[PDB]
């Protein structure tokens, strides 16, 4: 199976504090984007809010004749949009080009590949979800000593097109399904490879 990456898009609601940290390309295209003759699966569109200290300045009168300005840390909400994709193979197409997959760990979860907050080395953590890091790689002859075969993902609302059309929230063959995150009471899931 092909991994055509994953990528992020990000609409600012009020401020626009956070899409820097949410939005994410697709190394393979450069965009928001599936490479040819890949197909993008929509697992998620959710928004996150934070509490951030925006600075501002305000005037301060008597008689509104002698006025002064003040500039204060003032408690903010920042809202957006974050809208989560992966890429699969529609059909079997150009080839070989594609990602390989080294796990995915959370800033609260751990990631069995490194059984640790990071990828194996040599390899781009990209984000998806508030908090999700998606380990990645182009090099396949560093890579592969890292590298674990990957059976795609599925979310509560949109199943696994890897499965052998029919969308079912299950994975193929023999892999093996294990929990990504819960994101707002939608759980995220990936397969891999039976094992440990
Ligand atoms: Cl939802």
């Amino acid at each position: 199976f092909t991994f055509g990456g994953v990528y992020q898009e990000c609409t600012e609601l009020s401020g626009d504090v956070l899409c820097q940290n949410l939005e994410q390309k697709n190394l393979l295209t450069g965009d928001f984007s599936c490479p040819p003759g890949y197909s993008p699966v929509h697992l998620l569109s959710q928004t996150h809010e934070e509490g951030y200290s925006r600075l501002e300045c305000k005037k301060k009168c008597t008689l509104k004749i002698f006025c002064k300005t003040v500039c204060e840390d003032v408690f903010r909400v920042a809202k957006a949009e974050f809208r989560a994709y992966w890429c699969v193979a529609a059909g079997q197409v150009p080839d070989n080009s594609g990602l390989l997959f080294g796990g995915v760990f959370t800033d609260k979860t751990i990631n069995p590949m490194t059984n640790a907050q990071s990828c194996p080395a040599g390899y781009i953590p990209l984000n998806l979800f508030e908090s999700l890091k998606v380990c990645v790689s182009l090099d396949y002859e560093l890579g592969f000593k890292f590298s674990v075969p990957f059976g795609g993902f599925f979310s509560c609302i949109m199943g696994n097109p890897l499965v052998n059309a029919p969308s079912l929230k299950k994975c193929p063959g023999g892999f093996s399904q294990h929990l990504a995150v819960i994101s707002d009471g939608c759980q995220v899931s990936y397969c891999v490879k039976a094992g440990i």
